[PDB]
């Protein structure tokens, strides 16, 4: 339409004229700043055969200062692309504005809470305030497009525009006109792709004005509870979704944009490993090839790494991880069974361009199989090749069923097996059968076992199938010639030759193993040694991947080895890989070409063996050196009081005041003689202390309060140094309401009650309308009992500077509005060489704030990629505190302690220094009167993994500074 380089028609998107099926992972940058980890992320994607990442841009950091876009350093999203381009992954961008995602206000900064105008609609005071953020980061996007020679193919604008309420005009296309020309405006040339919440066709070509290129929708089928992991509800597989397509946007490709990955949870939930059982690798195979039913041709796994919410950018219901349950976890391993799973499909659809072409019918319960407990819909091709999809026909049952097959080929319609026995399907499982499957002019009647890969070398092909365990399997090859079993036993291997073909029974087995018919070789497998099997592309030109296009998809080799196979590059003699390996493992290497004699693995020479069917083995060898950790309880901590407000000589004179008698909120009108709302101020993030003079007059006794700080937040109050009491908090509470007893009061004199209120986040903005997102912070309501409310004067702060923010290295969100923090303190080499001497294991005897500092030396091995976790213990019911960490200036921990669930927080190298010195900062709250302490706090590491990454680059680390704003 505006370019050539990426077109579509009804089936698949063209890259450069030829048919792709993108199969993609979403990843945010934001949620893992360090850009050599990014580059990790992108290879660990591609080896599962996948070619695209799709990722948000947020807003809420890059704009935090109203007119000032700063997209820098960390936030800088040119390495990210840039990496994307080294690893061979296309990108689609979803740049929003709002973007939803389980952050702070769904994207939008908090400035947003002082628009005088609706958001998400065409109200100009919404659309100018998108103006300056759009036209910057589009232009970069531009600038790295396809078109450009960059890595980036679609682009969506907005998310989820699906409903409205509350007088909008839903859907708007006015609207979503203007999101789109915002982006074509700035160059983008690139389809546009919507992703609609559910299939209900909004802005699909064809609806005239605001209709995008190509409609996508999104899909969580299995819902978000991870509590009960092995219960499948009844109904809730799709089986609709090719019917609503065809009514939706016929002409465009059938794409889900956000296809249920993993799940969130909420503070006080089960965690995320409960996540990633529910969505664990029984799910990815009924599910995934579920829309391989409905012949999906773009399909986004949100998520595929989730990552971390650090320095406050996460939303309220929401706390530190966003592991997901995702088939890479937020400490960046690959363990998960739904990892190797994944892979399997992806590399199945990489190698299948006769998926795009063939004719999908409905799904049938009779006529392919011989029992309505299956369920089958085909996906019919011609001379290209049929697909069918088998599947239980209650989805969620575990029965353990046989079955026969009636599939019609090229050599006629077969009822298979023909050579005797059945098929089974064991539980919660599907297959992918396969008819008249090109192996590169090798023509495979049909397989019953799943295909992994195939290739073409130079001496032959070679074709890789598996099955489950106690499964019998059939395939045939049309063929004069006859087969032969090059590796295992002929034990279970049953066969018949005719005059134009072969059939060929078989047993999975643990042992594997190797049939061959004329210049084809088929490897029979297990699906646990499959697991193990990798296809890097080999590059000639480099040492770089490429993308998946077919030549290079062509030019691949065929790898069995352990944790993890990276690259493969041919350079002269020398066959080079690159891969990562969490114990001692045997590789096997499939398709070396003639030209190679040597064998070099992460650069080093490796002595090899070949056997008598040509393939190389090897053996790396895997010898962790001592992890030596220090001991966190053991460092020398400084403390200092973090809330001094609290005693009779503090002087707030320099706090901003509270004395706006109009709010800019237009969702919540004033219930009070100011407005108390910290957004009105500039105030978004952490922390938030309100003070309010009063000169008492002798007859004081209560004190209300309405306090509001989102879900799990907690808030405590004083009256000048006596603690009257906190809101501990609960996850049902976004606000609470408080009465306090004074103490007897002294008439005519002076007191100021010191209010500390925990944001958790500012809401998302998910219906159209009801700009939930404007929903308040600090104080709602308060009573003086028997005096008017303009007794009191109020001062508050947040971060220091509110949204002329100090740190613009770590960014807006970072920190919050706690002394320790307002002065910088929480960054490397504070000034604390004349502070007390103790620990948090120490703490608090009394209610208060306080803030903790050390360093420590770490020295861990080159070469090695070491996960690192921060332990806070909580092995018996603990008294009511919070907790704050921040690394070398990084916070990457809060901590609730009696709401939960986190206790152990990964912190990435790049924020932590494997080969120098490093810096906690910790903050411990104690909302209860007789204080608080951490029962332990611990630093830990789990299986460290010989990798190929490059050198961890340090990010910047601005070191503490005095700062001239601040109100000492
Ligand atoms: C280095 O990197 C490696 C990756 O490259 C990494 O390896 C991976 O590790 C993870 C674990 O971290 C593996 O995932 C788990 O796998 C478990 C094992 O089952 C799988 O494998 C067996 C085959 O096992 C044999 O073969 C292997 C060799 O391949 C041997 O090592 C084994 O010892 C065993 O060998 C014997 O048998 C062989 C015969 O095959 C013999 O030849 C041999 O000589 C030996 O005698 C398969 O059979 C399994 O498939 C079956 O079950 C699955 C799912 O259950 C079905 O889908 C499938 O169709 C089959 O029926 C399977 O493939 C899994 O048990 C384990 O599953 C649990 O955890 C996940 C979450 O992590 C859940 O999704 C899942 O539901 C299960 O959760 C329950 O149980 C766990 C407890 O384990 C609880 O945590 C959880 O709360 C839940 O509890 C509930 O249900 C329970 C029911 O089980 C119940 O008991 C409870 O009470 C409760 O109600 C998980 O998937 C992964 O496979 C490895 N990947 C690879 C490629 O190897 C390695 O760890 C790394 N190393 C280090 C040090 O870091
Ligand atoms: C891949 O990435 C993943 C995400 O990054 C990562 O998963 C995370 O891994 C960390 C580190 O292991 C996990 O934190 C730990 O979780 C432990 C509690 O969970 C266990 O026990 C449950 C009991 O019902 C099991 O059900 C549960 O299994 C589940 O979770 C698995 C995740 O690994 C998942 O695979 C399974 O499928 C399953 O669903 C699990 O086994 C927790 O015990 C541990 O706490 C301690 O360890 C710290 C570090 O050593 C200490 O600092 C801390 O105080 C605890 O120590 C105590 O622990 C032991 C047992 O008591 C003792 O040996 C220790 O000495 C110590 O003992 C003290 O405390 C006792 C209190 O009970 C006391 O009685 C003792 O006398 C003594 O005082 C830690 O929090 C984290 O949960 C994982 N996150 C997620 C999202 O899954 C994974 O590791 C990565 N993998 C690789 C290879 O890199
Ligand atoms: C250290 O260890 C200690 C001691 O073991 C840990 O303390 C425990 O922490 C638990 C987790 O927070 C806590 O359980 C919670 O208690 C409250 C009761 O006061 C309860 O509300 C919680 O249950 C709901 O909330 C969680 C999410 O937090 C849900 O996952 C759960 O399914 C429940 O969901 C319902 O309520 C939500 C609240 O609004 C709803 O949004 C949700 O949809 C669902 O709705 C229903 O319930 C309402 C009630 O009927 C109803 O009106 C509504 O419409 C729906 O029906 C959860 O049980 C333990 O109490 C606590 N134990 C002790 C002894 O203190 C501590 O966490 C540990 N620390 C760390 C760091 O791990
Ligand atoms: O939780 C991860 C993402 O949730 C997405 O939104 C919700 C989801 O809920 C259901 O209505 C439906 O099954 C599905 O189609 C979706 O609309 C957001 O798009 C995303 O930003 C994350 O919040
Ligand atoms: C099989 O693939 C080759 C390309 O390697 C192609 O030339 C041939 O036409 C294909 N066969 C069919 C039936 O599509
Ligand atoms: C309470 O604190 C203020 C300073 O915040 C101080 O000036 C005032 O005298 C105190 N009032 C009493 C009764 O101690
Ligand atoms: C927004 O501006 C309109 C038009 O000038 C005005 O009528 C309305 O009262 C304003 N609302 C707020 C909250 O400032
Ligand atoms: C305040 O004044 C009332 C009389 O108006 C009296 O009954 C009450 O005891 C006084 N309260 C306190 C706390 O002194
Ligand atoms: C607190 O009281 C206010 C004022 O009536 C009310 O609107 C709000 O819903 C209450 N909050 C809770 C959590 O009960
Ligand atoms: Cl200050």
């Amino acid at each position: 339409l505006l370019q050539k380089y990426v077109t579509w028609d009804d089936k698949s998107l063209f890259i450069n004229g030829e048919r792709i099926m993108i199969f993609s992972g979403e990843f945010h940058p934001f949620r893992l700043p360090v850009k050599e980890l990014q580059l990790d992320i992108f290879q660990k994607v591609k080896a599962l055969g996948f070619n695209c990442v799709s990722f948000y841009v947020d807003w809420a950091l890059v704009e935090g200062k109203p007119g000032e876009y700063r997209a820098d350093g960390i936030f800088d999203l040119e390495p990210f692309f840039d990496a994307a381009s080294e690893a061979g992954i296309y990108l689609l961008a979803r740049p929003g504005p709002y973007i939803n995602a389980e952050s702070s206000g769904g994207g939008f900064p908090g400035w947003l809470q002082r628009v005088n105008g609706t958001l998400r609609s065409s109200d100009k005071a919404y659309l100018d305030a998108t103006d300056n953020y759009v036209s910057h980061v589009a232009a970069t996007i531009a600038k790295y497009q396809i078109t450009n020679g960059g890595p980036i193919i679609l682009y969506q604008p907005e998310n989820e525009y699906t409903s409205g309420c509350c007088g909008v005009e839903f859907p708007d296309p006015v609207y979503m006109q203007y999101v789109e020309d915002q982006a074509r405006n700035a160059g983008v040339v690139i389809p546009l792709i919507n992703n609609d919440a559910s299939a209900s066709g909004n802005n699909a070509p064809g609806t005239g004005k605001g209709a995008v290129d190509i409609y996508g929708h999104d899909s969580y089928p299995l819902g978000f509870d991870c509590a009960n992991p092995t219960v499948w509800p009844s109904g809730d597989l799709p089986t609709n979704f090719r019917t609503l397509h065809l009514e939706q946007s016929p002409t465009t490709p059938y794409a889900i944009v956000q296809f249920q990955g993993g799940s969130y949870d909420p503070w006080g939930g089960p965690g995320f490993a409960a996540c990633s059982e529910l969505l664990n690798n029984e799910f990815e195979r009924v599910f995934y090839k579920n829309d391989f039913s409905f012949q999906i041709a773009i399909m986004n796994l949100y998520m595929i790494f989730g990552g971390t919410n650090w320095g406050n950018l996460g939303y309220p219901n929401g706390y530190t991880s966003y592991d997901y349950g995702s088939a890479v976890t937020e400490s960046r391993n690959i363990t998960r069974e739904k990892y190797s799973e994944l892979k399997l499909l992806g590399n199945f659809a990489k190698v299948s361009p006769g998926y795009l072409t063939a004719s999908p019918g409905n799904l049938t319960t009779s006529g392919y199989a011989d029992t309505t407990d299956l369920t089958v819909t085909p996906l019919l091709g011609n001379s290209t090749g049929s697909f069918f999809v088998v599947r239980h026909s209650d989805y969620s049952s575990e029965e353990s069923t046989s079955y026969k097959l009636r599939l019609p080929t090229s050599a006629g319609s077969v009822t298979i097996p023909q050579l005797g026995g059945t098929l089974t399907l064991n539980g919660r499982d599907s297959k992918i059968h396969v008819t008249d499957y090109n192996v590169s002019g090798t023509n495979i009647i049909y397989s019953t076992a799943e295909v992994f890969t195939w290739k073409k070398f130079a001496d032959g092909k070679v074709l890789v199938l598996y099955g489950g365990a106690g499964e019998h399997h059939e395939l045939a090859i049309s063929t004069k010639s006859n087969v032969t079993v090059i590796e295992g036993s002929e034990s279970g291997i049953s066969s018949k030759q005719t005059s134009s073909s072969v059939v060929v029974g078989w047993d999975v087995s643990t042992t594997r193993r190797i049939i061959q018919v004329g210049d084809l070789k088929i490897l029979l497998l297990d699906r646990n040694s499959a697991y193990n099997y990798w296809v890097p592309q080999l590059a000639t030109d480099g040492t770089s991947p490429g993308f998946s296009t077919p030549e290079k998809v062509a030019s691949s080799i065929i790898v069995k080895a352990g944790y993890l196979v990276r690259t493969a590059y041919l350079k002269g003699s020398g066959l080079y890989l690159t891969a990562d390996f969490n114990a001692t493992t045997s590789v096997e290497v499939i398709g070396v070409p003639s030209t190679a004699k040597n064998l070099f693995i992460n650069g080093d020479k490796t002595s090899h063996t070949v056997d008598k069917n040509g393939i190389w083995s090897a053996t790396v060898d895997y010898n962790a050196p001592d992890i030596s950790l220090p001991s966190l309880k053991d460092l020398d901590w400084k403390y200092v009081d973090t809330l001094p407000e609290i005693q009779s000589s503090y002087d707030d004179s320099l706090w901003p005041a509270a004395d706006l008698k109009q709010t800019k909120n237009t969702l919540r009108s004033l219930t009070t003689p100011t407005s108390l709302y910290s957004s009105d101020y500039g105030f978004h993030t952490g922390y938030l202390l309100y003070r309010g003079h009063f000169t008492a007059t002798g007859n004081e006794s209560t004190f209300a309060i309405d306090t509001q700080g989102g879900s799990a937040f907690g808030s405590s109050v004083w009256l000048n140094g006596t603690y009257l009491g906190s809101w501990t908090g609960l996850y049902a509470n976004s606000d609470y309401n408080a009465t306090y007893n004074l103490p007897q009061l002294q008439a005519g004199k002076t007191y100021v009650i010191t209010v500390v209120i925990d944001n958790m986040g500012l809401e998302e903005n998910w219906t159209v309308g009801e700009d939930l997102m404007k929903t308040p912070r600090g104080i709602l309501n308060f009573l003086l009992a028997g005096r008017p409310s303009s007794a009191i004067s109020w001062k508050l702060t947040g971060n220091l500077g509110g949204e002329d923010y100090e740190d613009k290295v770590r960014g807006p969100l970072n920190e919050g509005g706690l002394y320790a923090e307002r002065q910088g303190f929480h960054q490397p080499e504070p000034p604390s060489q004349n502070w007390k001497s103790s620990s948090p294991l120490e703490g608090l005897s009394e209610a208060g704030i306080g803030f903790y500092s050390a360093s420590f030396d770490l020295d861990l091995p080159k070469g090695w990629d070491v996960p690192l976790f921060l332990n806070i213990g909580n092995s018996t019911t603990p008294s009511p505190y919070r907790v704050q960490v921040y690394v070398n200036g990084y916070q990457y921990a809060k901590y609730i302690s009696n709401i939960g669930p986190q206790t152990s927080f990964p912190v990435p190298e790049g924020i932590l220094n494997y080969r120098g010195t490093n810096w906690l900062a910790v903050t411990l709250w104690a909302l209860d009167s007789a204080g608080g302490k951490l029962e332990s706090l611990e630093l830990s590491y789990t299986t460290p993994v010989l990798t190929a990454l490059g050198e961890v680059e340090s990010v910047d680390q601005p070191k503490y500074k005095k700062r001239k704003g601040a109100y000492h």
